[PDB]
């Protein structure tokens, strides 16, 4: 029942707050206006957890990334309202075909000069140096602007041909970057000259340059419309004009459109759209803000038709069309950080123009932290994870999505462990990989008592459990028929005569007070409860937003072996119903469900497999046979070749390496699976394999059971006439690709047979998957 707004402190917050009081007048809703430091990236963190302001104000360049992460709500404007604003302003706030924010103002930088000191402002950048020396004789300077933010330096960088990214037939091509172009080098090299010819100071930030121009110590500055207000109260005659040209071509400022976005987790979205559509985006509202600190050009054609008469706004628009309109694609944050570091370093002489800017082509589209090598060193997105020793399993634990057990068996879990040491577990089964159509549900009741740490599985806790009962409920009329029949064949006599099962009725499959049981029919076992591990992550170091993950024992890939299978690895984690990720919608749906009302998971569309690229593990993976490992895969779709790195460790946190395997080969794209809905079949050939021992124990064993092996030396295992390996080896694989909540792609490969054997025959292809790998940059 409130409205919180975040706006940068270089804009008119008090003006916006006054459009807010009129909201309080007509509707009685408080509007609170805050200008947090570095708000552009306070927003991604607080919003990801469900928190944050209701409305976020920023240029369009950063909103595409917010939307990709699911932080922005789609805005619902009437076509009548949409006509009020200019089409290009809407085009800037459009991501993936959806409108994601309300356009407010069009901003571009311009040349601001003191007419008293400089009645005729320079027309070219190259005449600035001589101009400097010979105002320098009067104890003044020619040009001073903020060199700490690349927004103020870009105009010069783009003049000769430096292009942030390439616009190709309606697309911005992140594979065509021009920060290391010859054109970019010229602009930065020129800037460096002035910084080295004592014409400009490397330290100069916004505050320093603003103080100088507004006190007449410099004759020129580069700034935006927001800056005009203070100069106006600086008793200094000043003019706004076109930016100096560089090497005959004009300075190209990056054009940004100030926009208001509605938090995807806002409880007051109708009020937010109400405040923006009918209070702010009005001739009265925009004026109230433009009086505080000028917005320059505006998106409302009504007000724009009037402001365009002010010559400052016209120069703003002249430079804007001389410039380029910022892309909203999510790679902008990495583009800005790379160009930022380039400028600060070359200005400081830390890196040669070419060298500093050379890195900008290696860091433009992706953060260094998104590269495969960093992700391997900092797992879980560099989260700290605290392991609960001894674990506490009390609470409600739910699945995070549509799990796949071997079979395939598409299912979700809902497990309640009580303080009396008793438990009620729901296993919901479905007919598809979307978990939208329940087939049958299992209700498992019994008792569980945690023991002590496992000496077999490092990081696991052993547990003892006892079943009291297993019941099954069929949710379709067909399932009741099929299962009753399957129960009949499997245990002839379990079903009394004329007892065809009916839907929505719980039937006993296992009672501890009887020797009559047919758990074999569904190949049921509950040995997952014998191995337990809890991992916590406290986001923002707070108990709230804490994510608790419960890891239970893994399921055998062969259903007939589950009764005897004695866990050595983990199932995918469950999350605590009270302490889960805000983006987990499945958690809540599963939490609010029961044996008679199964959880219906949100529909997501099957994605098409695009192996091209590099993929790495997200966590220290645990494979059957207590094997800790991470994986790095490189897929060449150009020649259908693949390389894989398997890094093995002895600890559940993957810090003590033991051995490393390198494999390379060829793969054949295959057919969509009919056995495993949502999966695509593949055949992989391993042609080459290299082994690197990483500890003395592995080197010793290799030397004993065998080119002598030593720690850290990679050795091919195929000589010309090791451990008995047989290369070439053929593998029949199953693959699926999905997208996580902030739009990163996940690659799932076939679960490795629980017995340790290989899928070396088509009938041995997996019907389940391993934990997903995430896409990374090289
Ligand atoms: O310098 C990189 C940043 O450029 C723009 O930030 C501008 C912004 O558009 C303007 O309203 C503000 O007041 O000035 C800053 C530059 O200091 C992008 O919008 C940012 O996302 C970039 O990081
Ligand atoms: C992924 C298909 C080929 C896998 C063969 C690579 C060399 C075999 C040694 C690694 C163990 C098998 C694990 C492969 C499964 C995977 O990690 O994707
Ligand atoms: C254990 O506690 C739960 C929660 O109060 C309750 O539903 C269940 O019946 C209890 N069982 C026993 C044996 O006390
Ligand atoms: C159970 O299976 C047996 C053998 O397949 C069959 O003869 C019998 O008819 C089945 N039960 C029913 C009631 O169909
Ligand atoms: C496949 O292509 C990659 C790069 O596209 C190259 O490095 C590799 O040598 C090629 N392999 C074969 C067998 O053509
Ligand atoms: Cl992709």
């Amino acid at each position: 029942g409130k409205l919180v707004i975040w706006i940068n402190g270089d804009k008119g917050y008090n003006g916006l707050a006054e459009v807010g009081k009129k909201f309080e007048k007509d509707t009685g809703i408080k509007v609170t206006v805050e200008h947090p430091d570095k708000l552009e990236e306070k927003f991604p963190q607080v919003a990801a957890t469900g928190d944050g302001p209701d409305i976020i104000f920023w240029a369009h360049d950063r909103f595409g990334g917010y939307a990709q992460s699911g932080l922005l709500a789609e805005i619902t404007p009437a076509a009548a309202f949409q006509d009020k604003l200019y089409p290009f302003t809407w085009d800037a706030v459009r991501y993936n075909g959806k409108l994601i924010a309300y356009p407010i103002a069009v901003e571009a930088l311009s040349l601001i000069y003191n007419k008293d000191l400089l009645p005729n402002p320079p027309k070219t950048w190259e005449e600035i140096p001589a101009l400097d020396k010979e105002l320098k004789a009067k104890g003044k300077s020619a040009l001073m602007f903020n060199l700490q933010e690349p927004y103020f330096t870009w105009p010069l960088i783009a003049a000769d041909g430096g292009y942030a990214f390439k616009y190709a037939a309606g697309k911005y091509d992140i594979k065509d970057v021009g920060v290391d172009n010859a054109g970019a080098k010229a602009g930065l090299t020129f800037l460096v000259d002035l910084i080295k010819n004592k014409h400009m100071n490397a330290d100069t930030d916004y505050s320093i340059a603003e103080h100088a121009f507004n006190h007449g110590e410099t004759a020129m500055t580069i700034n935006g419309p927001w800056a005009w207000s203070n100069i106006d109260t600086s008793a200094v005659n000043y003019g706004v004009t076109v930016l100096p040209t560089f090497k005959g071509q004009p300075s190209k400022p990056f054009v940004g459109v100030l926009s208001a976005g509605i938090n995807a987790a806002s409880p007051n979205k109708e009020l937010a759209k109400e405040f923006l559509e009918n209070y702010l985006l009005t001739d009265e509202g925009l004026e109230a803000v433009n009086k505080d600190k000028p917005l320059g050009a505006v998106a409302l054609k009504s007000y724009e038709e009037e402001l365009v008469k002010d010559p400052r706004v016209a120069a703003t628009m002249e430079n804007a069309q001389k410039g380029e309109i910022m892309p909203n694609i999510p790679q902008m944050s990495a583009f800005w950080y790379a160009v930022r570091t380039a400028v600060i370093n070359a200005a400081s002489g830390r890196q040669t123009v070419d060298a500093a800017l050379a890195a900008a082509q290696t860091n433009a589209a992706a953060f260094k932290e998104s590269q495969c090598h960093h992700m391997l060193k900092h797992l879980h997105n560099g989260a700290r994870i605290t392991v609960q020793m001894p674990p506490t399993i009390e609470g409600h634990w739910v699945s995070t999505g549509c799990e796949v057990r071997s079979g395939p068996e598409f299912m979700t879990r809902s497990y309640r462990f009580y303080n009396n040491n008793t438990f009620k577990a729901y296993q919901f089964y479905y007919g598809s990989n979307r978990c939208t159509n329940p087939t049958y549900t299992l209700i498992i009741r019994g008792k569980i008592r945690l023991r002590q740490a496992s000496w077999i599985i490092r990081g696991g806790t052993e547990a003892d459990y006892q079943l009291h009962g297993v019941q099954v409920i069929c949710h379709t009329e067909a399932v009741a028929e099929q299962l009753s029949r399957l129960v009949n064949r499997t245990c002839p006599g379990f079903l009394a005569p004329g007892g065809p099962w009916v839907q929505d009725v719980a039937y006993d499959l296992w009672q501890e007070e009887s020797n009559h049981e047919c758990t074999k029919a569904v190949n049921f076992a509950m040995h997952e409860l014998q191995l337990i591990r809890v991992e916590k992550q406290y986001p923002h170091h707070s108990l709230d937003h804490l994510v608790e993950e419960l890891f239970l024992g893994d399921i055998h890939t062969d259903a007939t072996q589950r009764v005897f299978y004695r866990p050595s690895s983990y199932q995918p984690p469950l999350q605590n119903a009270k302490n889960h990720n805000h983006a987990c919608i499945a958690c809540r749906i599963i939490f609010r469900s029961d044996e008679h009302h199964p959880p219906i998971l949100p529909p997501k569309a099957d994605l098409t497999i695009g192996l091209h690229g590099e993929w790495v593990s997200q966590r220290c993976e645990v494979r059957p046979e207590v094997l800790f490992l991470t994986r790095h895969f490189i897929f060449h779709d150009n020649n259908n070749t693949w390389e894989g790195h398997y890094y093995h460790y002895s600890d559940p946190v993957c810090k003590h390496p033991t051995f490393t395997i390198y494999a390379r080969g060829r793969y054949s794209r295959g057919v969509l699976s009919s056995k495993v809905m949502g999966g695509t079949e593949f055949v992989f050939k391993v042609n080459h394999m290299k082994v690197t021992p990483m500890d003395a124990a592995t080197a010793s064993l290799l030397n004993v059971f065998s080119g002598s092996w030593q720690v850290g030396i990679q050795q091919d295992v195929t000589h010309t006439n090791a451990l008995g390996i047989k290369l070439p080896h053929t593998e029949y694989e199953i693959f699926k690709m999905e997208q996580d909540t902030r739009g990163r792609y996940l690659l799932f490969n076939g679960q490795r047979p629980s017995d340790g054997s290989s899928p070396d025959r088509p009938e041995k292809r997996a019907t389940s998957y391993q934990m997903p790998l995430v896409q990374c940059a090289s």
